[PDB]
């Protein structure tokens, strides 16, 4: 068989990994609960058919003499059909059940690197349970693999079966980036970046298990992009009107294109470094028009991995990351509904700033996904309720030079 290299962020979770072998902070974990009857066959099959079309579930990670290496493999796994009929609390029970599974830690070289299980604790209500590993996946390409089962156990359990899938294989990204190692490109883009980031400085961050706190709004006064923009000029003010910096560096996670027609589960996002210069006087109109030159000064070099570039300098670039994303459309499990629960995301970014939206509506979801060694529920509470406000106020009027507010509490 023929072998393929890590990449960056792959070896660093594997270090990580091997450091605190008793560390379960590298599972993904995610439930779908489905108000309906499941046939577990068709559904082993199903799943059967997308491990092996989303081949990065196939992906055994060894060690050698020549390094850290990964191949395709058939991986050994199970698909186990528990039936909490007969308990006071099935919902405790499963949880229970799914909480005793992402808890344990997973090795990489040698053992199960995803889960999926099957859990009816109702008459007429299943839930189809997830794990993952960061290594080999991420959120996007989850929720993917699950609506890829769904529509083929659609298929297969009503005689159907289902049309040819939409996914490209993960030795395309391989391949490519093992040329994209070697390639001239990649030099440019490594002299750009570390141009771009030579004379920085520490992160502008609001840092003193993992804490979440939603809040659902609605702004009155576009499309998705001048969301994420707006969302992006409004975190950096925040920033600068609360930490007193010019200069705030923030994540943002691009979509990398190399010319790949499909998506690939377990192809991941390359969060790049975007410097703001928050000079006096500047409002949002100006902040919004610094980060769209910002980012089309860097689009052309995304490819270049962040931990790559973290690595080449000197104890992280940015604390802030700001994640704009839509809600996933729901599912259909062979005509029932499913809707998905996520159990556990990704380590801590220090702080993520979740903004999802619908089409057509005027709410807002923001989130924010912050390590517990850098805030408190009350500090992070505080800074959403600060955040939001000031975010409204920029909303209402883009003529305001950004001094000039003045926020709460």
């Amino acid at each position: 068989s023929t072998t393929y290299a890590l990449s960056a962020a792959q070896t660093e979770i594997w270090l990580a990994q091997q450091l605190y072998p008793d560390s379960p902070v590298y599972n993904i974990a995610q439930y779908t609960v489905i108000e309906g009857v499941i046939e577990p066959a068709v559904f082993e099959a199903a799943l059967r058919q997308v491990i092996d079309e989303a081949d990065t579930l196939r992906l055994q990670f060894i060690d050698s003499d020549d390094g850290l290496r990964q191949r395709i493999g058939t991986p050994a796994w199970s698909m186990p059909v528990l039936d909490l009929t007969a308990q006071a609390d099935p919902q405790a029970a499963a949880q229970a059940w799914m909480r005793a599974d992402y808890q344990q830690p997973v090795n990489l070289t040698q053992g199960p690197l995803f889960c999926y299980a099957l859990l009816k604790v109702a008459p007429a209500q299943w839930m189809w349970y997830q794990r993952y590993h960061h290594i080999m996946m991420d959120g996007y390409g989850a929720y993917l693999i699950a609506q890829r089962v769904a529509y083929v156990y659609s298929a297969l359990c009503e005689g159907t079966t289902p049309a040819e899938c939409d996914f490209g294989s993960i030795l395309q990204l391989l391949e490519s980036d093992a040329q994209y190692q070697i390639s001239a490109q990649r030099a440019q883009d490594e002299a750009y970046w570390l141009k771009h980031c030579a004379n920085w400085s520490e992160p502008a961050t609001l840092a003193s298990q993992r804490l979440r706190q939603t809040t659902y709004l609605a702004i009155q006064a576009p499309d998705a992009r001048r969301l994420a923009q707006f969302m992006t000029a409004a975190m950096a003010a925040y920033l600068y009107r609360f930490t007193g910096e010019q200069d705030v560096v923030l994540g943002l996670p691009v979509k990398v294109r190399f010319g790949a027609d499909r998506h690939i589960p377990g192809m991941k996002s390359n969060t790049l470094p975007l410097r703001l210069t928050m000079r006096p006087g500047m409002n949002l109109s100006s902040l919004m028009q610094q980060a769209a030159q910002e980012m089309q000064s860097g689009l052309r070099h995304q490819r270049y991995p962040s931990e790559a570039l973290r690595r080449q300098l000197g104890q992280r670039l940015f604390g802030t990351t700001v994640n704009v994303m839509p809600f996933d459309l729901d599912l259909s499990f062979g005509g029932y509904s499913a809707t998905n629960h996520n159990l556990l995301n990704g380590p801590a970014e220090d702080l993520m700033l979740g903004v999802y939206w619908t089409p057509g509506s005027h709410q807002l979801r923001i989130d924010f996904d912050a390590n517990p060694a850098c805030y408190t529920p009350e500090g992070l509470g505080a800074h959403q309720r600060r955040f939001i406000r000031f975010m409204q106020v920029l909303a209402a009027d883009a003529t305001q030079p950004i001094d000039s507010i003045d926020l709460l509490d």
